[PDB]
Parts: C-alpha cells; sequence; structure tokens
C-alpha cells in the first residue's frame, strides 16, 4: 500500500546559520554527526543549545544538520508556554512575523527577533511518489492513525523534493495526542 | 447543532480517599474549593501535592474534589516519561494493572502500588442529552476538531450519568495537537 508513510516523531530542535554556528559554536565550527535522519543528508547532531524566553529555559536542545541559510526554531505548544512565547503554527520556512528567543551556546549568545514556530504536520515525499498518488507539492491532506489513541489528522502539508524520503512528522504532542512513536505505520485517505 | 459540545482541557491532577487525604493533608482535614468546574458537585481544591516518581518528581499537582473511594492519579504521556513511569490509557476508575509513585502532602506521603493512568479522552452526558442523541454509557464516538490543526478523534468514550454536564475532557497534549482550548466546541459524529 503506496499510501502508507513511516512515522518520525519530531522533539524541539534548531537549525542554524553559519553566521550564528559561529556566534554560539566558535567561527569554523562543524556540526557533528550524532545520529543520521531518514531526510538524506540531515541529521541530528552532538551540538545542543540552551533556549532563554521570557518566562523560562530549555535545555539541550537539539540542533539538526546541516547548516541552513536561516536560523529556525521548532518548539512544541507546551514548550512555547514553558518558554513564555506563543509561537504560531507554521510550515518551515515560513518565518515572518514569528516570535524570538535567545540562544545561548558554548562560545556565545544570540537573541533571535524571529524563527520560533509550532511545526505543521507534513510528510516529505519522493516526486516519484507523489505522481503516484496524484499529490502535488503544497497540497494538504487527511491521514488516519489505528490504535486505542488513533484518529484523523486534517491540514497536513504534502511536502515534495528529489531530496525527500518517504515519512511523516509530526511533533511529540501530536505523537503522544495519537500514541504515535517512531516508525509507526500512518494511512493517507 | 446538538450534536456539539464544549471542550474542557484537563491538566494533570489527582482524586483522593480519605484515608489518602488523613495521610498527606491531617486528618479530619476537608478540601477548600478554588474553583469549580462543569460537572454537578466537582471543583478544583486549593490543595495540590507533589508527584514522585523513579525518574523526577512533578509539583503543584491539582487535587480536585469531592474525595472518592480510591485515588487517582491523572497524567499525560508526557508526564508519566518525567516521571519515570508507563501508565496506560484508560477510562477513570479503571485502575487494574496500573503503575503508582510516591505522593507528597504537607502532613506526610504515601506510595501508591496503583492508580496512575494515562485519561482515555470522553465526554461527561446527561441522560436527557443522551437520549436525545441515541447514545449510551460506555458507547465510543468519532469527535471532530476543526482549525488549522483540526482532525477527527477515535474512541470517544461515553459516560452517561445524572451529575454529568455535557462537556468533553481531553489532556493537555490532546488539547495543544489539536488546538484546542477551554470552552472551544467540537461536534460528535
Ligand atoms: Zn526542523
Ligand atoms: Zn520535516
Ligand atoms: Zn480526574
Ligand atoms: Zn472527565
Amino acid at each position: 500500500d503506496p499510501f502508507q508513510v513511516a512515522v518520525g516523531v519530531s522533539n524541539r530542535h534548531i537549525h542554524l546559520s553559519r553566521t550564528d554556528m559561529d556566534t554560539l559554536f566558535g567561527p569554523g565550527a562543524e556540526l557533528q554527526r550524532k545520529k543520521a535522519m531518514k531526510q538524506p543528508g540531515q541529521f541530528a547532531a552532538e551540538e545542543t543549545v540552551t533556549l532563554k524566553g521570557p518566562k523560562g529555559s530549555l535545555s539541550k536542545v537539539r540542533v539538526l544538520g546541516p547548516l541552513r541559510r536561516e536560523t529556525q526554531v521548532e518548539v512544541s505548544v507546551a514548550d512555547g508556554f514553558a518558554l513564555g512565547i506563543t509561537p504560531p503554527l507554521r510550515q518551515s520556512g515560513q518565518l515572518d512575523d514569528t516570535p524570538g528567543l535567545t540562544i545561548i551556546g558554548p562560545q556565545g549568545s544570540v537573541t533571535k527577533d524571529h524563527g520560533v514556530i509550532v511545526a505543521q504536520r507534513h510528510i516529505h515525499m519522493h516526486p516519484s511518489t507523489a505522481a503516484k498518488l496524484g499529490l502535488r507539492n503544497g497540497d494538504e491532506v487527511d491521514v488516519e492513525a489505528g490504535g486505542e489513541r488513533g484518529g484523523v489528522m486534517h491540514r497536513v502539508l504534502i511536502r515534495v523534493a528529489e531530496a525527500s524520503a518517504d515519512e511523516m512528522h509530526i511533533d511529540v504532542e501530536e505523537a503522544n495526542a495519537l500514541c504515535l512513536k517512531n516508525d509507526d505505520v500512518v494511512r493517507i485517505c
């Protein structure tokens, strides 16, 4: 069944620019791969940061490599409340009018004015697969999960790129709400 | 639309036996009302406890009144993970083969061998409403939630009792996963 995609539960994490990486970890510092992810080229790094908000802070927030053009922080709704901000629901890269935080690293700190979002659930899909299912990049779909806490998720963003592996990304709260874990199978409706 | 029902977002909390109330807060100690809930006679009390598990503790956990015949602890999956336990998904009062933890109050502590659960989402329903919708106690329904993070929750238990107001109860993670909040309106399918 080509409609079955595996689940990747995305914990809170951060993408860093080269400039911000230099500030937080020192000039010329390279991310060290800790664990390779399903999406090709992407990985969880050894490096982590502390996120400080007006209300509180979060420690050991994972940095995901590779480095990107713009810094982006992804936190759960609960994470936001603990920090003392209200990050809006957004797809990756949609950072206009988003709130900021203070990122703290070993070599320095940077207080961002934007880049913090709650991740909108989505499916990374190969263009081959997307072509089969008659799905276009930018589409939204329904996804069903089984089990004692199962249900159907609306507004699942379809993300098609050549450098993609078939996988669904949901944050920790979405996963727990449906009793989903890494490598669980869900179905596109 | 009579199939619509208001949402009550349920944060972690505890119900206490009289015996356990005596231990934690002193013999003869009465729960003090802070804020009444929508369910008749029930209320969030001024009293709070600390929950201690093998891995960590949670402070300021709300006690809900009135007292009951058996102590019951409701926590989210995330809460359980932080405590160092794995509570199963259960309906209220369904406490067979459940993990325990240590409850700490001002006057003493008690270590329970059972009674910790992750709450199964449910709808409290007055018999008149139940008769009008064609629902019975113990039935399970689907509930649709709208909005950017909307979707359809499966396996929603119907709890029919005279001392009930029409209201759906979901925990913090289920609420955040769907961007629901208190007094939001969802619809029974
Ligand atoms: Zn990300
Ligand atoms: Zn993703
Ligand atoms: Zn309860
Ligand atoms: Zn309830």
